[PDB]
């Protein structure tokens, strides 16, 4: 069938805000829903995790198995941004260098958590099995390929691939005009 | 212990067809069972997702977290094909180029979904964390490595790796002799 | 909210041994708890799988989606080791070469399972979306970057990346003084 909440059960979750035509899987996890807000026409699929401060506009699909670790600073997606399956977005990560201790079992004073808001601008697409690390803006109209890793802010309207990513090609801007056409008839 | 459904629970599912000794996780998601056939001696683990048209033969393991998105055209596996953990197989995929809007929140006329049957032939093995794209015939006896990305059909009896995959060596065919012998015991 | 067991429900799983302050998601899967041991201050998140023989010490996070397939020979992590999200550790994998049949639907005669203990020593961290294969000792202090693949044992206090991994730099050892200072103030 499908595993989505009814519009009725959504209201019971306690989101900061949730628009219309919001389909969220019952097999997703939602932690601290009072700091999570969703526009209209959002779909979030089985085995996703939203945890902490996350904000999603409208016309966004968060595909299956995707984790959004919004922490305190948060993750924000703008309209028409989509995220394919099995992606992680971190707004916070532990320091790997060996200069600090690590992870939730250890108190803050021994760790060196790197944290910064993450933003996906309008029309961003994030390819399957990718990772986005903290304190990064993914530019307007940016496509990130499958299995790619992003550690820095990405320039608008390009397609990036690889670990860590590299620019390979301009993204076509035809979507801008299609979005105007779509909005019209809606 | 294990999380597999009963023969009794399995029949309650409504599969287009289910064979014998089928072990399906209660923690998998099965969408539109009505279009899904499974032969004999098949195991499907936790957190898999089968959605839309998916045909599976016999002697096949779909390991944990693997998503098979058959859509309309479908995904087929021949006998002795196996898929290791956290793989995605897409029978349909959105246009990443920027020539078109994307994903299930948006109507089809604004999109440009690529679709085509995906076929895994006999003795195919797909390594963990791999991705197969639409309209791809994975040749008989092909092995694709961990973390593989497959956008195009793959010639029989080869080992491939990488993103996207390249052909690194031949697969031996000794496995065909062992199939014939296994069958002759059985 | 959070999705962990109370310390009461923990005792009802029948681990070879569970310590105190042990947070385990109800959305995780635990097979054969009889051969699994867990020290103290350990968190195991949603959609993890622990199957067969698994030994975790103290001060360890096993992040979401992570799968530890310990089979019979086992996976052992020492204290202050952590695994980030969507990692797989295998103590047994099947032969990809074509010399043998594959997976849990086939009798052992016809297979050529590679087995070998996996050990992660003190302060190891494994980055997200990584894979560690059988018979590998990850030396004390090792860091493996995200989206990496490990088929061989790794030297102490080095940072490794890639598929399969290459050494890129020394790990800083300030973490050795920090554990001292932290353990003391307790
Ligand atoms: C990123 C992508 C769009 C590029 O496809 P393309 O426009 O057809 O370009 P090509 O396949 O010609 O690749 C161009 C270069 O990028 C490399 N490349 C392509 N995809 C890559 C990836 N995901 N990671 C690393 N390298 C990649 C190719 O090797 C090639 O390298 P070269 O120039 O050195 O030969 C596509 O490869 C991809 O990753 N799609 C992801 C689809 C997806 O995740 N869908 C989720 C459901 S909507
Ligand atoms: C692909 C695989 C079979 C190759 O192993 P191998 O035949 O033992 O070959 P090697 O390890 O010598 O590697 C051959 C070349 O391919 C590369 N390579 C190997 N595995 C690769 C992978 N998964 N991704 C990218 N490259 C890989 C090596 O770098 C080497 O490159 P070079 O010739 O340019 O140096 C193995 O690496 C693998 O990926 N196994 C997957 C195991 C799995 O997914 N198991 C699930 C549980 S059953
Ligand atoms: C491994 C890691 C610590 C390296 O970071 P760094 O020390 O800042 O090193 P740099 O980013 O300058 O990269 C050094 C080299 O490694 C390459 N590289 C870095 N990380 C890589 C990775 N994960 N895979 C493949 N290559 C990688 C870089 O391209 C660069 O190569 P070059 O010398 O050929 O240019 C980091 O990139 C990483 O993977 N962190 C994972 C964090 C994680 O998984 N967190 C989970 C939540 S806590
Ligand atoms: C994955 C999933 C599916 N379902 C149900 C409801 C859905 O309408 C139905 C089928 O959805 P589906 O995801 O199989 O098919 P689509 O509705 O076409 O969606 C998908 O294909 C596109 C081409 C990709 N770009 C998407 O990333 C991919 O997830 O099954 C759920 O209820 N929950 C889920 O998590
Ligand atoms: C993963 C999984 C396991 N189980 C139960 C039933 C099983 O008999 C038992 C142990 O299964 P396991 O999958 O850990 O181990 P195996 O049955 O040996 O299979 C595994 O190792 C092989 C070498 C790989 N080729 C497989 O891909 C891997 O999944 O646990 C479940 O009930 N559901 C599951 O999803
Ligand atoms: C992921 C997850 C979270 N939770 C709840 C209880 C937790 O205390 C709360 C916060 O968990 P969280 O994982 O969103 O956030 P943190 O407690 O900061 O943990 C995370 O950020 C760090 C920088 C990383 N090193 C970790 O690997 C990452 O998972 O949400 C659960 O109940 N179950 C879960 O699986
Ligand atoms: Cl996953």
């Amino acid at each position: 069938m499908n595993s989505f909440y009814s519009q009725e059960e959504l209201k019971k979750i306690g989101f900061l805000s949730v628009g219309k035509n919001v389909l969220i899987s019952k097999k997703a996890s939602i932690y601290n829903p009072g700091v999570i807000s969703i526009g209209n026409n959002v779909r979030i699929d089985d085995f996703c995790i939203l945890s902490g401060k996350v904000t999603i506009g409208s016309y966004s699909h968060i595909a299956a198995y995707t984790a959004l670790y919004g922490g305190e600073v948060g993750i924000e997606m703008y309209d028409f941004a989509n995220i394919a399956s099995r992606t992680i977005v971190y707004a916070a990560i532990d320091d790997f260098s060996g200069n600090a201790l690590m992870g939730p079992t250890i108190p803050n004073q021994y760790k060196n958590v790197k944290t910064g808001k993450v933003i996906l601008k309008k029309h961003v697409i994030i390819g399957a099995h990718s990772i986005i690390f903290p304190n990064v803006v993914i530019g307007e109209g940016v496509a990130v390929g499958a299995m790619s890793m992003v550690k820095e802010s990405l320039d608008d309207w390009y397609i990036y691939v690889g670990v860590p990513v590299r620019k390979i090609k301009a993204r076509k801007r035809k979507i801008v005009e299609l979005e105007n056409e779509f909005l019209k008839s809606m």
